[PDB]
């Protein structure tokens, strides 16, 4: 429970989770609101015995953008933690690399947050 | 092949990873050398058909922090991209994050960068 | 208008600051409102022409977290862009450095995000 | 309190700073080796009474991409350390934001390292 399930950013974004009883996060991301080819494997991994005197639950995923049709040669990885009960959300920073020549390394990862609740937003 | 094997970080950090053929990462990561107190699960993505024209492999990978000895109650990803050859590498920049109670969650999430080789280092 | 002025995020902290003519920034930031020894200076860099196509305005500042009563042994670096009109915003990246050492350096940055606008929270 | 004077990255860039006694930093930024139009004005913070127990100082500066002859409508912060000695050093980690519009604004901001040197490396 908690983390398993569907969770949406404020910009139209899913991704389907669940949550498994060692500690592991496999999933989908579906990059638009819907259409099996912005459809993307997700797998992550999380605090699966959190603190309990009202942390938030640590946890990661990555997701590489290539699927059955497409390819950004690149992927992300989001770093966060999940709040459950009343405002259930999922507080993430990300990183999203592209693969690169050496020249250009150094503008190869994007970074940024991104917020994730239970609720569609507008 | 390549991605799929033994790798050192400058901090005598090690993990051991494979790469399958759809684009999943699994292995074991260790932050402290010698001793398995510190083997934990690793599981990722990489992009099983990269750009040939010189560029990296992207990929990421995450860790959360609990195993069968100790809970750290954070999770760290990886976001980054593999080079093979005579300097085979693979280049990272990571998030490390805490959950922690909404007050101190500016203080959640640690940055840095590692650099991944196949030889041990001194 | 435009970026001199008062500004206020949503955890109760106010920066003032001075955009100059040719592309200073200089002020203090309070990290506690009404606080004295919580002020601290403040020196930056804006885009003096930005684009005139909707974008924002790229800025950037840095507090070293050094005043007359208090010292952290530590810095933040804000970077991000300005936005004017009904919903005037100041979007920002943060890096937070202490002081580490060698061993230590991997904990040395935590990484952040933050939001100021012109009109206090709630 | 050996900050003050002129640093090399590998990509053979250079800023020559100047760390007054006060936290100041100000200084100029020369992404090219050589070259008036590569040239922009550089200024930061910095710990003025760091700790003597082997921690780094903490620092950070910002560059905003416009001079005298270009803009880039974007701007850098570095946030890190000033390591002394004779491997005499600044570690840092950095943000780069370009002036995005609202929809962009998420591909606003690289991440990276970069270490400086008193010494042009290789």
């Amino acid at each position: 429970a908690g983390i398993t399930g569907t969770w949406y950013n404020q910009l139209g974004s899913t991704f389907i989770v669940t949550a498994g009883a060692d500690g592991a996060l496999t999933g989908t991301y579906e990059s638009a609101v819907g259409n099996a080819e912005s459809r993307y494997v997700l797998t992550g991994r999380y605090d699966s015995a959190p603190a309990t005197d009202g942390s938030g639950t640590a946890l990661g995923w990555t997701v590489a953008w290539k699927n059955n049709y497409r390819n950004a040669h690149s992927a992300t990885t989001w770093s966060g933690q999940y709040v459950g009960g009343a405002e259930a959300r999922i507080n993430t920073q990300w990183l999203l690399t592209s693969g690169t020549t050496e020249a250009n390394a150094w503008k190869s990862t994007l970074v940024g947050h991104d917020t994730f609740t239970k609720v569609k937003p507008s």
